[PDB]
């Protein structure tokens, strides 16, 4: 928007994406900051949407969009603590009470958009930004879509997600469950935090560092730079067979997710 524009300074670009970016923008007289998710015309159109069912504290705030000729401008929560990945320190991680505490608001956000029938489909650290208070919150809704209609499921089928982080029934399955995509990443992500690097390039038959995973040995990085509490919690994440995966439910009954640090 051009009167947007004379207003409010797009100060720096917060992030690149395939089909645009996202900026800051921060009016002149009041100092507020949005972020500007600037798109040339990811699903946008589902996009949109999907934004506009969600509410919760742990998911980035839509605040409303609009279209100037081919360009979609969506209006977004600033998060001001910047992304997940930053709070990573490569081939380390971050110390294990603050991954437990991101990770509860990770499931805290994965719960809500569950429960209304949404699937993120990309979570992963780039995916996760954080508030001013360094809460958690699930940003970038362009591939997410709707698993559950009413009370009623239907299968996926679509190869989206970034592959690190796609679980394995993705790759051998034309149609898999919703919900155990996003367990699979989740985990991924625990992964990321604890040790600073990510197990595999996909989850596939071919690649070694998979097998090695499969194979239980967990003397190898990334895995050796994980205590057993946290290790037996990714163990019962990254299970092959998504159908002997473990659920949500079943994380909060989780040893180390409940252990105090
Ligand atoms: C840093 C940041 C703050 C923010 N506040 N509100 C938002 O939508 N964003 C963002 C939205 C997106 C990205 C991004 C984009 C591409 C790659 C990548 O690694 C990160 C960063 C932000």
């Amino acid at each position: 928007a051009v009167p947007f524009v004379e207003d409010w300074d797009l100060v720096q670009t917060l992030g690149e994406g395939a089909y645009g970016e996202v900026q800051l923008a921060v009016n002149r007289v009041t100092e507020e900051a949005v972020a500007v998710k600037i798109v040339d015309m990811e699903n946008i159109k589902k996009e949109i949407c999907i934004n506009k069912m969600l509410n919760h504290e742990n998911v980035v705030k839509f605040y409303g969009h609009r279209r100037e000729g081919n360009i979609q401008y969506l209006f977004l929560e600033y998060c001001s603590g910047g992304e997940l990945f930053d709070r990573i320190e490569p081939d380390i991680g971050m110390p294990e009470p603050d991954a437990q505490r991101f990770f509860h608001q990770l499931m805290a956000g994965v719960v809500y958009l569950h429960g209304i029938g949404i699937t993120h489909r990309d979570i992963k650290p780039e995916n996760l930004l954080l508030d001013e208070r360094d809460n958690l919150k699930i940003s970038d809704f362009g591939l997410a879509t709707v698993f559950r209609y009413n009370n009623r499921e239907r299968l996926l089928n679509k190869m989206c997600g970034t592959l690190p982080y796609v679980a394995p029934e993705l790759l051998k399955r034309r149609e898999f469950h919703a919900e155990p995509v996003d367990v699979w990443s989740c985990g991924i992500v625990l992964t990321a935090m604890l040790a600073g690097e990510l197990p595999w390039d996909q989850p596939s038959d071919s690649c070694q560092e998979y097998s090695d995973w499969k194979e239980k040995k967990t003397y190898l990085n990334p895995w050796k730079k994980i205590d057993s509490a946290p290790l037996a919690l990714l163990h019962k994440i990254l299970v092959e067979n998504p159908s002997a995966r473990i659920t949500i439910p079943d994380i909060k009954k989780d040893r180390w997710y409940n252990k105090p640090l």
